[PDB]
Formats: C-alpha cells, sequence, structure tokens
C-alpha cells in the first residue's frame, strides 16, 4: 500500500499522510504518520471533546453573547445569530458541522486559561496521550502557519489516536461520548474525502479541514455493514505550489478507496 500512496503523491504533486489504527482482525497502516500535518479545521472535533469533558452536560445551555467584531474568520452559523448569541451545544453543533471559525473561538475562550484557551486545548490533548500535537492560534490565524512551522500541527499517527479514544474508547461518559459522535454523524462538509472513499453501504462520520499550502485533511469514524468500527486519519498539503496551491480533496477520497480495499 506504500507503492499506492506514492503514486497517489506524484499524481498529486502532494503529501500523504494516513494512518489507520489496527484493530483484532485488521493491521495497521502507515504512510507518513509520524510526520506532522497542520491542524486547520481538523481540531474542532477534540476541542468539542475538551468542553464536554470540563463541564456537566447542563453547561451546553449556558448562552455566550458576540458581537460582530467577534467574527474574524468563516463563520457561516455565528453570522445568523450575532443579535440573539449561541449556546455552548449550538457552538459545538456550528463547530463540527459548519467548521465555523467563531464557534471554534468562543469554545477555546470557554476552556479558559492563556492564549485564549489553545493552551488549555493542548493540555487537554495531553491528557489523552497524545505528546505530539499543538495548537497555539486561534481561527483564522492557525490556517496560516508556513510548512516547517510546528505550530498548530497533529500527525496523523497522533490525531487517529485521539478520535478512536474519543468515539470509541472511554474518553467521555457515554451521555457525552454520543453527543460528540451525532454532531460528527451530522456533518456534510465531507462528502467528497473519506466519505467518497468508503462504499456506501458503510457508515462514516468525519471532521474536515482546509487550508493554504494546499492543505486538506479528513478525520472519520466508519463502520462497516457488519457494525465493525475503523478509524481513518487523512491529511495532505502541497507546499510545493506555495501559498495559494489549491488542496485536492480527491487525494483523501483515492487515499481512502485504498484503505477500504483493505479493510473490506
Ligand atoms: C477549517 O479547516 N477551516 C474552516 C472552514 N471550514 O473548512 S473545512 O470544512 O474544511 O473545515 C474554512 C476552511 C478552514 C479555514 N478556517 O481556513
Ligand atoms: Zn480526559
Ligand atoms: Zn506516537
Amino acid at each position: 500500500l506504500a507503492d499506492r500512496f506514492a503514486e497517489l503523491e506524484r499524481r498529486y504533486d502532494a503529501r500523504l499522510g494516513v494512518y489507520v489504527p489496527a484493530t483484532g482482525t485488521t493491521a495497521a497502516i502507515e504512510y507518513r504518520a509520524d510526520e506532522r500535518f497542520a491542524f486547520c479545521s481538523t481540531f474542532k472535533a477534540p476541542l468539542v471533546a475538551a468542553v464536554l469533558h470540563q463541564n456537566p452536560l447542563t453547561h451546553l445551555d449556558k448562552l455566550i453573547t458576540y458581537t460582530s467584531d467577534d467574527i474574524r474568520s468563516r463563520s457561516p452559523v455565528a453570522q445568523q445569530h450575532v443579535q440573539t448569541g449561541m449556546t455552548i451545544g449550538q457552538l459545538c453543533d456550528a463547530a463540527i458541522r459548519y467548521s465555523d471559525g467563531t464557534a471554534a473561538n468562543l469554545l477555546l475562550a470557554d476552556l479558559g486559561g492563556p492564549g485564549g484557551g489553545t493552551a488549555a486545548f493542548t493540555g487537554y490533548l495531553r491528557s489523552l496521550g497524545d505528546t505530539v500535537s499543538r495548537l497555539d492560534a486561534e481561527e483564522p490565524e492557525l490556517n496560516r502557519d508556513p510548512p516547517g512551522d510546528e505550530r498548530d500541527t497533529t500527525t496523523p499517527h497522533a490525531i487517529a489516536l485521539v478520535l478512536q479514544q474519543l468515539v470509541l474508547g472511554n474518553a467521555l461518559p457515554p451521555d457525552k461520548r454520543a453527543l460528540l459522535t451525532d454532531w460528527m454523524a451530522r456533518n456534510t462538509t465531507g462528502a467528497k474525502r473519506i466519505r467518497a472513499g468508503f462504499p456506501a453501504d458503510w457508515k462514516v462520520i468525519d471532521k474536515t479541514g482546509t487550508g493554504d499550502y494546499g492543505r486538506a485533511n479528513d478525520i472519520a469514524v466508519v463502520w462497516s455493514p457488519t457494525g465493525v468500527p475503523y478509524v481513518v486519519a487523512v491529511m495532505s498539503d502541497r507546499a510545493g505550489g506555495g501559498y495559494d496551491a489549491e488542496p485536492r480533496e480527491a487525494l483523501l477520497a483515492e487515499a481512502a478507496t485504498c484503505v477500504a480495499g483493505v479493510l473490506a
């Protein structure tokens, strides 16, 4: 599978990272799995988990007020609710299903402490056993770190294990686990990434990320028709093309098609 992935890199003029944890009956899959890639919006999934972890469910009903000023990035939802504000739960919802920039920042602020909550967020990843990932900026900055910069990066290996713990493990109590899972299930932004590479009778829930330098990611939990779960982390960028390099969704879809062929 190493050969096919390399071929995808040259076919799409990109760097590709894949990680699929091993299961009782499937070997792990690994390609540049320990190389660093920018999070982009993929961090919003563990972010919601952080918020859920730190509070009882009733916190979800806490209304957050904000102004026009508090919108500095792509925020499809937060733009619509400026006059009323949004509850923590709505911000969680906006962050996973619409990748809303302000929603993510308001949740970072909810976590508390330095860096507008980025330190607390990294701390939470550390508490999960993730020694690799780091978040240093908020939106939109965190998507604009150049190649080579370590700020706001994870690895496929690291983020896959994190997602596994959160969705399939017991990092959260079942109630909180179901909310995170449910939100991810109702996301549609990933229809052309991992979802496109798996057969349509599989279940796929995911969180995407996109950025400069041809950056496109997708992190997913997938279930076979028989109810057999897997975790799939696919990350890419095209630094060779500079800031404006186009991201390629189809690279991720093809990568996923290879993964699916092995697991099916
Ligand atoms: C997250 O990566 N971002 C927020 C928004 N949604 O893109 S996503 O659906 O791929 O997550 C726009 C792109 C990106 C950003 N803030 O640049
Ligand atoms: Zn924990
Ligand atoms: Zn490791």
